[PDB]
């Protein structure tokens, strides 16, 4: 199998894609200092998220089926989300806004107070509402069972946060450091 190597390239400040994520992150995050953006470049994970993409784009027709959103993690699980992904109940959350990713609760602050959040690339694709409870996607078709949802959303109309299921699904494209 394909061992998911990585690189980490950190963004200077200066550099047109920093002011695109520093952009993202400060419409809900401006009070937050930014330490550092950081792009993971991991070619194995990006083939295969562009592979589940290419599949998607062709079955939900006129769909912007790439969403960015933010995903704020524990220090700690930053070198395991660089090779893996989020990938492995079988559900990985991500807020819309950056603010609801900066809260403590799931960027946690490391012993320095720095928290990180990536700024992923998720395959949202055909989503519907759905509650705390579910594990799984329901189902889009009751007489095709086997037909589900690529994720599931707070709010159909305004989404806040998403829920992705699938491998592939999710790429951590960005790594936002940040403290108080
Ligand atoms: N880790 C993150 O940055 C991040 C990003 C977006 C959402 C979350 N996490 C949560 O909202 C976790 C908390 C929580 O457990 N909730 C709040 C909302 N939940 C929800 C589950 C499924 C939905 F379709 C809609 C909402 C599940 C119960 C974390």
């Amino acid at each position: 199998m394909k061992q998911q190597n990585f690189c980490v390239v950190e963004l200077l400040p200066s550099d047109p894609e920093y002011n695109t994520v520093a952009s993202k992150f400060n419409q809900t995050c401006s009070h937050f200092r930014i330490e550092k953006i950081e792009r993971i470049q991991n070619p194995d994970l990006w083939n295969s998220y562009q592979a589940k993409k290419k599949t998607m784009d062709a079955k939900n027709g006129q769909t912007m089926n790439e969403k960015q959103l933010f995903h704020g993690t524990d220090a700690g699980s930053v070198p395991h989300v660089n090779r893996n992904g989020f990938n492995r109940g079988k559900g990985t959350y991500f807020a819309v806004n950056a603010n609801y990713s900066a809260n403590d609760t799931y960027s946690r602050p490391d012993a320095n107070g720095r928290k990180h959040v990536y700024y992923v690339r998720v395959l949202t694709g055909i989503y519907t509402h759905g509650n705390h409870s579910l594990i799984v996607p329901p189902s889009k078709n009751p007489q095709n069972p086997t037909d589900l949802y690529d994720t599931v959303t707070d709010n159909v109309h305004h989404p806040s946060l998403f829920v992705a299921f699938y491998d592939y699904q999710a790429y951590p494209e960005y790594l936002i450091t940040f403290r108080k």
